[PDB]
């Protein structure tokens, strides 16, 4: 990056934005390339605004007994805040005695009007000062102001992710992704902006002192009945915000759950595709989406009116302060234009920049409230010894995992626990499933905190889970992990763990770039590189949780024989095992029984026991008809006007007085108040709103729709962050900020146009004389676009790697608190704020040179016209100050249409972002026997790929048991999937004679049922989870968990099938979640079954009930097994074997052993004498 242009500068060129004059000259020609974006300031770093917030944060919880953020921010940015609200309050207070120049200089054409037409040449040079200085006060305030906010939010969001690091292990069940999601996304671009309206709460009340002051002067006494009025419906605005935050509140917690429901099913696309449930999974969210759009419309009905007020406060005001006076005692035009030119400014002052400053306050103060609990929640207890000999003891322990329950003494999850083992003794864990074998390692590890009893170790530990954790990134720096790459180290780790046959077979061969989960890879694949991780790290005690599930019998005896035996034998180390062979080489066996020590000793002891807003327009075609219904009341409304204007100049005392050589001002009145005549009432606002409202709902459902459906390859290339991103922030502006920033577009753009032609019809020279500022105003904006749009689709696209970073920091905690790996996270997530930042800061500097320029632009035009009209106006009746000087108080409305079409268009970019993922491409009695055939199948993932599978051919009979096997990394999933057409293939399959071809896609996958390599678990019931389409009563559903084992399981829970499952289960084991797979291959009666390792990390207890359902729920079924483990090839008729990228077939299972004398070596005894007998 080169640095940035504001570290050398000029005043003269940080007060007018000169250093972004270099970008902007660019992006107009070409595209904006890599190398153009600056460096941040670096005062705009995160570490330094962390650790200064962190300190007086620190500060105030040691010494304050109630403790508060906002103390702490306001020890950080109060002087800087108070220095730029003086200015802008000073740029406020020119716009208020702008009327006392403007005023006098317009009653000088009227030549009965003779004693300011001596003053006329100084008022003008007074005017020009004013809008001079008005320009310099006012810009470069706001973007200080602006400048301040980013700074405040990138402080917070270190210390939010610094605690987020910290939290308690019985904490995390009450927060989830989409709460911190939320939490990020909602403050992440207006917390910014909201800075620059906070200092109204006190500049408004003055400006309203001193404008009624000087209106006091003009209607002595009846002032304050147009005072009243704008009192009164202040009190209704701020009942309006009141009850309009009431419905934001009830909305928040539905966002937060659809989101975790949107993020579990697109991370598991691949089991929702093969169990065919994307009809239930759209219904859901439908579902969740329905009252949180009827939230959002009330809450919308309720900001049109806020919104709305402004407009329609004119007429009334003007006209109730200006009758009694008129009653009492004539009144001349003059005093009528003046009183419009001060009311004005008032109604701007009261009813659009106070209740706005009051909003954002209450909405920061909510923001920092929140962020502040967070900050104050229960951390995670480190405190325990950090040095002894590393004989590892316990005593006596007993933990619940129910808070309650430990706190009264439920039942315990342990019980009486005790063991020792010295330097360098291996301890074996064994068990049923369910027993708390994990458990154990968690009270171990400081994640469970023991009601009673003792554990003591050094602190140095190593981690290797049931589940295993893939950062993003390459296999080495999955590996290293954050710390300095030994040579030697690394490449005898890599040895001892048998990856170097698999890295050979990848292409970049050590770099392969991960995505966030590892799915590119297999399961042992995964498994290993968790495991050798493990090993690379140096630490006194080493703990294994099961890495043998995914292996097979010859790797898994290598892994065990040569890399925990013999690379860290003098280092001690807890493996939890089943096998009958692991424990004969352990120095203590512990056995554990639903929670107590059934045995506990050696082995010696127990043998003795752009077409985008017109894309948008016709999504919903009610949309047209609201607009045209709002052009039909538009014309009718200029005609009426048009004519009841032509009828005063043709007709002829009262109130009003007026003569001949003032009639001029019938135009000044008139401009002054068509606010109020063009206006849109209720008939006009509500339906808008509405309709714009349903093209929300009609795009999400088509984006979920369109997103569920695309190929495998293409879903492999998003990544978790970006979904995430385009789901929740771009999804919130669609439904938020486009509807009423649309209303107020539309609402100026037809006053403009009104008030152009009313007077164009009838003075055919204002039009002329406002042409060439309306071209002006064009050019730029047309200029100006053509890098903004650029650089705010950067900036969108820079916040997928903080939601990125945040999602696989989540996951992987126990890992990153066992190794001790924080400050490097920390490091990384500093880098993804920084890249935000960069980009954001770039697009905030480019839209003030932009503003001040085209503000630039209306002064220089109205100083232009000021001198012509003072000079030209001769010895009465100044025809020519006449035209001009109207047609720049036409000018003035149009230059701020100007920025709301600016962003109008900066919204539009999530609309785009929208409409690029519904333009994803698209993947697209019988089953009597069972019958296959296979004829010249030939697999791949990728396009211009290597083929995993060639040129495969083989039959199979109905009624037929198939047993699929081969090495870890063989194809045998590719093979299981290619089956389902899930990816890339060639050749054919019929069943039973019909063809791929002969049927549609949905109906090829209904001859299957499955049971995956991943289980998918989301957010629901027990029911729900075994039926989404809800096609089974609890008579049956109860039958099948009587069946497959759950009776007990279930009735442990409070809402018996009732209960509601988070976190993805983590209530559960890890066989239990395979048992939930079986139950729901049992329930979906299927002809073909493809098993892919049903029983991966079961005992050999918990077979047998694998085995019954396998011999008794499916009789009459063609069952395709890929089995690891050896005694489970004993029912199988015939056998097909994977390896060097094609499969070879057998009859017996002799036949297939005897020519691998390896791997019949590999056999233990128990599963050899059943083999050979
Ligand atoms: C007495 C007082 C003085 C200054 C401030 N603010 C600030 O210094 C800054 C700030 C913070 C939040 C904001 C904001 C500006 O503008 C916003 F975007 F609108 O939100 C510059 C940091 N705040 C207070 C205050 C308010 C409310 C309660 C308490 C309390 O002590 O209980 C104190
Ligand atoms: N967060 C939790 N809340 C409540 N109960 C839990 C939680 N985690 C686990 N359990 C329960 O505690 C028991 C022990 O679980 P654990 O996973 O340690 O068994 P296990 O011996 O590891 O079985 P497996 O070898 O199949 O994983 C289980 O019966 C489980 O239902
Ligand atoms: N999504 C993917 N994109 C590219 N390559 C992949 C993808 N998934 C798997 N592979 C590669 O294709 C090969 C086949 O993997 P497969 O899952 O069939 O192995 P496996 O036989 O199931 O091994 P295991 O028994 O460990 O699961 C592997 O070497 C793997 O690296
Ligand atoms: C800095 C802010 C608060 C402005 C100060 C507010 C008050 C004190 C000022 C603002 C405008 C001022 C008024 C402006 C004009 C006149 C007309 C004169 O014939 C009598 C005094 C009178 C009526 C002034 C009184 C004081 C006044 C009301
Ligand atoms: C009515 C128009 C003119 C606005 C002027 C009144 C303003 C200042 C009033 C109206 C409602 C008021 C709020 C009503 C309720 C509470 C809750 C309390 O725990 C703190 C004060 C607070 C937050 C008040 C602050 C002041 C407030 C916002
Ligand atoms: C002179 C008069 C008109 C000034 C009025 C100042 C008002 C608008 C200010 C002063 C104190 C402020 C409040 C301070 C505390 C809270 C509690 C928080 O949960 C929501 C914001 C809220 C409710 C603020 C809203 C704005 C507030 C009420
Ligand atoms: C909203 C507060 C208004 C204060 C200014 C009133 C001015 C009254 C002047 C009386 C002169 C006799
Ligand atoms: C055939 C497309 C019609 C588009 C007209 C929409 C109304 C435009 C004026 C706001
Ligand atoms: C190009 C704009 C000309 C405006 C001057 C109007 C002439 C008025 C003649 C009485
Ligand atoms: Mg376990
Ligand atoms: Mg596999």
């Amino acid at each position: 990056m080169q640095r940035s242009p504001l570290e050398k500068a000029s005043v003269v060129s940080k007060l007018f934005f000169s250093w972004t004059r270099p970008i902007l000259r660019k992006g107009y020609r070409q595209r904006l390339e890599l190398s153009d974006i600056y460096q941040i300031p670096s005062v705009d770093s995160a570490d330094n605004l962390s650790e200064k917030l962190e300190r007086e944060w620190d500060r105030e919880l040691a010494s304050k007994k109630n403790p508060k953020l906002i103390n702490a921010l306001r020890r950080c940015f109060f002087w800087r805040f108070m220095f730029y609200g003086i200015f802008l309050y000073l740029g406020e207070v020119t716009k208020a005695v702008q009327p006392l120049l403007l005023g006098r200089i317009i009653a000088s054409y009227d030549p009965d009007n003779k004693e300011e037409r001596s003053i006329a040449i100084y008022l003008g040079i007074g005017l020009c000062l004013l809008f001079i200085v008005r320009t310099l006060l006012l810009h470069p305030a706001i973007f200080g102001l602006h400048h301040i906010g980013m700074q405040m939010r990138i402080a917070m969001f270190s210390l939010i992710y610094k605690k987020t690091l910290k939290l308690s292990s019985r904490v995390l069940d009450k927060i989830s992704i989409g709460q911190l999601v939320s939490l990020l996304s909602n403050n992440l671009n207006k917390f910014d902006e909201g800075l620059a309206l906070a200092h109204f709460v006190w500049i408004a009340p003055l400006q309203v002192a001193l404008l009624m002051g000087l209106i006091w002067e003009l209607l002595q006494a009846s002032a304050f009945c147009g005072l009243g009025f704008l009192i009164v419906l202040a009190l209704f605005q701020a009942g309006l915000g009141r009850m309009m935050m009431k419905y934001r509140d009830q909305r928040a917690g539905k966002i937060s759950e659809r989101l975790v429901i949107t993020s579990e099913m697109i991370e598991n696309i691949q089991s929702v595709k093969a169990y065919c449930w994307e009809e239930a999974m759209e219904k859901m969210i439908e579902n969740l989406r329905q009252t949180e759009l009827k939230l959002t419309r009330k809450a919308a009905y309720v900001r049109y009116f806020n919104s709305s007020a402004f407009f329609f406060s004119g007429f009334f005001v003007v006209f109730l302060s200006v009758l009694p006076y008129a009653l009492i005692k004539g009144i001349i035009l003059r005093k009528i234009f003046t009183t419009i030119s001060f009311c004005i400014v008032l109604r701007m002052a009261v009813t659009r920049q106070f209740p706005w400053a009051v909003q954002t306050w209450y909405d920061s103060l909510g923001a920092i409230n929140k962020i502040q609990d967070f900050l104050q929640k229960q951390e995670y207890k480190t405190l325990e010894y950090n040095l002894t000999t590393t004989e590892v003891v316990m005593e006596n322990v007993t933990a619940f995992w129910e808070e309650g329950f430990g706190e009264l003494f439920g039942t315990p999850v342990l019980k009486d626990i005790n063991f020792k083992i010295e330097r360098g003794q291996l301890l074996a864990v064994a068990g049923s499933t369910g027993a708390g074998k994990t458990s154990l390692l968690m009270v171990i590890m400081g994640e469970l905190e023991p009601s009673e009893g003792k554990i003591k170790h050094s602190g140095r530990i190593s981690f290797c889970s049931q589940f295993s954790w893939i950062m993003p990134g390459t296999i080495k720096e999955n590996i290293i992990f954050g710390v300095s790459y030994d040579e030697y180290r690394y490449r005898s780790v890599i040895k001892a763990c048998q990856l170097e046959e698999d890295i050979s077979k990848f292409a970049e061969k050590d770099n392969i770039v991960l995505g966030e989960g590892g799915i590119t890879l297999s399961g042992g694949q995964r498994a290993r590189i968790s495991l050798a991780r493990a090993v690379y790290k140096d630490a006194d005690l080493y703990l294994l949780d099961s890495p043998f599930g995914y292996l097979d019998v010859l790797t898994e005896k290598e892994i065990f024989e040569s890399c925990v035996c013999k690379l860290m034998a003098n280092k001690t180390r807890i493996l939890v095992t089943s096998k009958m062979e692991h424990l004969k080489k352990a120095d203590k066996i512990l056995i554990l029984h639903e929670g107590s020590s059934y045995f506990y000793g050696t082995f010696s002891e127990l043998q003795n026991l752009w077409n985008t807003y017109l894309r948008y327009i016709t999504v919903h075609k009610s949309l047209i008809f609201v607009l045209i219904w709002c052009l039909v009341i538009f014309l009718a409304e200029v005609a009426a006007s048009l004519v009841v204007l032509w009828l005063l100049g043709n007709t002829p005392s009262y109130a009003v007085i007026i003569t001949s050589t003032s009639s001029y001002y019938v135009f000044y009145i008139y401009v002054g108040v068509a606010d109020t005549l063009l206006a849109m009432g209720f008939f006009r606002g509500l339906p808008l709103v509405h309709t714009l409202i349903t093209v929300s709902k009609i795009l999400h459902h088509k984006m979920l729709h369109s997103v569920l459906q695309a190929p495998m390859s293409t879903l492999n290339t998003l990544k978790a962050g970006g979904i995430l991103n385009r789901f929740s922030k771009d999804i919130a502006i669609l439904d938020d900020l486009l509807p009423l920033t649309i209303f107020d577009f539309i609402q100026l753009l037809l006053i403009v146009i009104g008030a152009i032609a009313v007077v164009a019809v009838l003075q055919p020279y204002i039009f002329v004389a406002t042409v060439p500022v309306i071209v002006a105003f064009i050019m730029l904006r047309a200029y100006f676009l053509q890098t903004s749009q650029q650089l705010k689709q950067l900036e969108s696209e820079g916040r997928s790697p903080i939601f990125t970073h945040l999602v696989t920091s989540l996951k992987g905690l126990w890992t990153l608190r066992a190794f001790g790996r924080q400050p490097y996270f920390e490091t990384l997530f500093h880098k993804a704020l920084n890249l935000h930042t960069a980009n954001w800061f770039l697009y905030l500097s480019t839209l003030r040179w932009f503003q001040m320029r085209i503000e630039m632009i209306f002064v220089i035009f109205f100083i232009a016209v000021t001198f012509i009209s003072i000079l030209t106006t001769g010895e009465g009746e100044g025809r020519v100050g006449i035209i001009l000087t109207l047609a720049m108080n036409i000018m003035s409305t149009l230059q701020w249409a100007v920025n709301s079409s600016i962003d109008v268009d900066s919204l539009m970019r999530s609309v785009s972002r929208v409409f690029k993922f519904i333009d994803m491409p698209t993947e697209g009695i019988w089953p009597s026997g069972g019958q296959m055939t296979v004829k010249d199948l030939t697999a791949k993932y990728t396009e211009g790929g290597n083929a995993i599978l060639e040129n495969i051919s083989f039959s199979i009979s109905p009624g037929q048991r198939v047993g699929l096997l081969g090495r870890t990394g063989s194809g045998k999933s590719t093979l299981l999937s290619a089956f389902l057409r899930l990816l890339n293939t060639e050749g054919e399959i019929q069943i039973d004679g019909v063809s791929w071809d002969s049927i549609t896609l949905q109906q090829w996958r209904k001859a299957f049922g499955v049971i995956p390599q991943k289980v998918f678990i989301f957010s629901g019931t027990f029911r729900k989870n075994l039926d989404p389409y809800e096609q089974w009563s609890d008579q049956e559903i109860w039958k099948v968990a009587d069946e497959v084992g759950l009776r007990s399981v279930i009735e442990q829970f409070p809402g018996k099938l009732d209960f509601v499952l988070v976190d993805g289960g983590c209530v559960l084991s890890h066989g239990h979640k395979q048992l939930m797979c079986l139950a729901r291959s049992v329930l979906s009666k299927a002809k073909i079954l493809l098993l892919d390792q049903p029983s991966a990390h079961l005992d050999p207890v918990t077979y047998q009930i694998i085995r019954r359902t396998l011999k008794q729920a499916f009789a009459d079924c063609t069952v395709i097994l890929c089995e690891h483990r050896i005694e489970a090839m004993l029912e199988c008729q015939q056998f097909l074997v994977i390896e060097e990228n094609k499969v070879r077939q057998y009859d017996s299972i002799q036949k297939l052993l005897n020519e691998r004398s390896l791997f019949r070596q590999a056999i233990s005894p128990s599963d050899r004498v059943k083999l050979f007998p």
